[PDB]
């Protein structure tokens, strides 16, 4: 569905979550598994979620068709390429991908799993419904870049923005509130701003892209093979954090709103379908 990001709909069920996809593959030839469980593993090629998610079944990887890992900053890297080369695994879905091999497919990060268990945290900022509703509101822009990112979960980067970018007069700082209330300012605020900075965190992936997206504020991403299948979408990729201004993003900013992306990445249907398709 090639489309400008400003004509970008959205719907309640259309934001992706690593839950989602747990479910529409438990119920409904692909198996689930938190990558944890992957990347620790006792056995070459047995795995299981070990009740994660009241999920006892034992999966044979030599046996599943398409593979699915998620709901964590794990990596897929050579680490795991003797399950890539099992003959019988089609298309492993994986958040975070870290090898260049083409039978590993990324999906979005999306947003956090709000049904995480006893985790207010999560019931906050897993709130899609919030985003949804920012999302309707008009998108008056009150600043050109939005930054709110905790440097300690990938300080090489991180404090390096903070360091050139917070001083700047065309960058908003956010301040941190982790609240219902909080959370909706959050929202609002990187909603009225074209740009938002969304570097690696603890993963590669995180969720400021994908909140970014579904706000329809662009985000600042830096170049990675992890992000490399996702350059279908109006995400400004960046070479290094360095020698940003004022009119390089003025410049990407007609650019990436003149051009047409793949939005309908940003929904739950297209993995499902990709999901299906490959199973
Ligand atoms: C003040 C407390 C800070 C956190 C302390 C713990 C450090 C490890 O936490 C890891 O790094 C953080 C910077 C977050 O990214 C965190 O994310 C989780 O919580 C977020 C709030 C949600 O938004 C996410 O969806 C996700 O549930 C992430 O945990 C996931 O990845 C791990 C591998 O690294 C494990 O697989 C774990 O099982 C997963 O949940
Ligand atoms: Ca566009
Ligand atoms: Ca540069
Ligand atoms: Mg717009
Ligand atoms: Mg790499
Ligand atoms: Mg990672
Ligand atoms: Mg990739
Ligand atoms: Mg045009």
């Amino acid at each position: 569905g090639a489309m400008k990001l400003a004509e970008l709909t959205l719907e309640s069920d259309d934001f992706i979550t690593s839950d989602k996809l747990f479910n529409f593959c438990k119920s409904t030839g692909a198996k689930y598994v938190k990558t944890d469980f992957i990347k620790f593993r006792q056995y070459q090629y047995i795995v299981s979620n070990c009740g994660w998610r009241d999920d006892t079944d034992v999966v044979f990887l030599e046996n599943t068709p398409v593979l699915v890992t998620g709901h964590s900053d794990y990596d897929i890297s050579e680490r795991e390429i003797d399950i890539i080369r099992l003959p019988n695994i089609r298309a492993w879905f994986c958040q975070n991908r870290n090898i260049p091999h083409p039978k590993v497919i990324s999906f979005p990060l999306g947003i956090t799993n709000k049904d995480e268990p006893n985790s207010e945290i999560h019931r906050i900022i897993g709130n899609t419904d919030r985003i949804l509703e920012v999302s309707k509101t008009p998108k008056e822009i009150k600043n050109l870049v939005y930054m709110n990112i905790t440097v300690k979960n990938f300080p090489e980067e991180r404090q390096r923005i903070v360091d050139l970018y917070s001083d700047k007069s065309w960058v908003t700082i956010g301040k941190g509130e982790v609240s219902e209330e909080g959370h909706r300012k959050f929202l609002e605020d990187m909603y009225a701003h074209k740009f938002c900075f969304a570097p690696r965190g603890n993963g590669i992936d995180t969720h400021r892209l994908w909140e970014s997206l579904y706000l329809r504020t662009i985000p600042i991403v830096k170049k990675h093979i992890a992000m490399e299948q996702f350059t279908d979408l109006p995400i400004l990729f960046v070479n290094d954090w360095e020698n940003i201004t004022e009119e390089y993003l003025n410049e990407q900013y007609d650019i990436i709103m003149a051009k047409d992306w793949n939005l309908d990445k940003l929904k739950i249907d297209y993995w499902y379908q990709k999901i299906l398709e490959y199973s």
